[PDB]
């Protein structure tokens, strides 16, 4: 509907089935729900893991070039800015097919990268063939009136995660994913958990149908800060859009807990 | 019923209502339950958060000594001999009541203590007012077949606290807990998240009805390594007898969590 009276960031989520090798395809439907995010008044769209190319990493490493990402990476910066909607994407980062990661960036609505990320924990033994996992801490910062981290994917199932961005002072945590196996457990179970026991929001943007041999879950979800859903998908493709209204952080024996991991 | 071909340890959670500074009648109401619990078959029964003196932080600290401590404790490792059961209970701890806190232990069916530990997150000022917080990790131990560990109350919803049990190679954590408020994100959102991001299986025994100011919730609940719970209490009264029957423990980067908590 209208903007309402207690609210000033409207978020969007995209859930779609990619092709892969295809990004032209890809980057196409991101356009067109960038597009229609920014119509419906959003500030920001999400995009899921590894859109661009589809979730294939085996043939991202095989295939694709660190100058093909580089080319699906200017695309995505036109659109955050001919479609005037910031945009968080994941491609495979910018290095060589065997030194680079799956990222995630946030792009203002000027089109220009305001944050990168590189996924710490990956999922399984294709994508640890294909990536490298990052060494460094999910980034926050101020947009839109509130803190925004990112994480991508595997990494948001660990608590420690979710809590790295939360120390750091998030409040919206936006999560790129590629869930497939009717893993009913992460969206129903832990997402909301993460969300209560740091007290923030997160956003996970999922694709959904069949893709690079799997089928994809949808399920897309924003989660608030008491564990229940702003605004979800099912398993079709859509374009969720959602408006934004115990002290764990500050009792946890952090330097204690340090020690016990 | 009787006990299932795939299972050889059925545990017993006790949930009641103590009276404040009454330990004779709150350790006559373990009696009963310990005498029920193995009359049912099972082998340990797990108790709630301080229930010998009632959950009265500030008057244990202002009015029961070490001395009636101590008395409580011997009377509960009696219990666990003259009942034939392994037992869990939550006590202050020995020391004087400055410089004492809220620990659990678990005392075998011969009645000897096996394992002891001092709640390391405490819960509000009455809480910190009137306990010291504990300085080390969860135990770990073989019993039963299986390893357990124990932790106290608000400890189980940082996820730090059950991953260090996990870390440690816990699978079935026993938390004796007093929790009034009509909380219901914690066994109804944390703890099915702490076990399946452990895949471990948790026990949490709670007060219930009129106590010390507080109407505690009940709820107790076992909740097996999917998140689903295998047994639950309501709100009143009772003895909840159950049958036990992603590799995330080892995917964490925890050399890059630990930095960043």
């Amino acid at each position: 509907g209208l903007v309402p009276r207690g609210s000033h960031m409207r978020i969007a989520l995209m859930q779609h089935t990619a092709r892969p090798l295809d990004p032209q395809h890809n980057l196409d439907l991101i356009d067109d729900a960038a597009a229609r995010a920014s119509e419906q008044g959003a500030q920001l769209l999400l995009t899921p893991e590894l859109f661009g190319f589809g979730y294939v990493p085996s043939q991202i490493c095989a295939q694709v070039s660190a100058e093909q990402v580089d080319a699906a990476r200017s695309r995505l910066r036109g659109i955050a800015r001919d479609r005037g909607i910031a945009l968080v994407w994941s491609l495979p980062g910018p290095e060589g097919p065997e030194q680079r990661g799956i990222t995630a960036e946030l792009a203002d609505e000027h089109g220009e990268v305001l944050a990168s990320y590189q996924k710490v924990q990956l999922y399984g033994p294709e994508e640890k063939a294909a990536f490298v996992p990052g060494e460094q801490p999910p980034p926050v910062l101020s947009w839109g009136g509130r803190q925004l981290s990112l994480l991508v994917a595997y990494d948001v199932e660990f608590p420690e995660m979710v809590r790295a961005a939360a120390a750091r002072g998030a409040q919206l945590v936006l999560v790129p994913t590629a869930l497939a196996g009717d893993e009913t457990s992460v969206p129903g179970i832990l997402l909301p958990a993460r969300a209560v026991e740091n007290g923030i929001t997160l956003a996970y943007a999922n694709h959904c149908g069949p893709e690079g041999g799997l089928v994809f879950d949808g399920g897309s979800v924003v989660v608030g800060p008491a564990g229940q859903p702003l605004g979800e998908l099912g398993v079709e493709p859509g374009l969720l859009v959602v408006d934004l209204p115990a002290d764990y952080l500050q009792d946890r024996r952090a330097e204690l807990h340090r020690n016990w991991l």
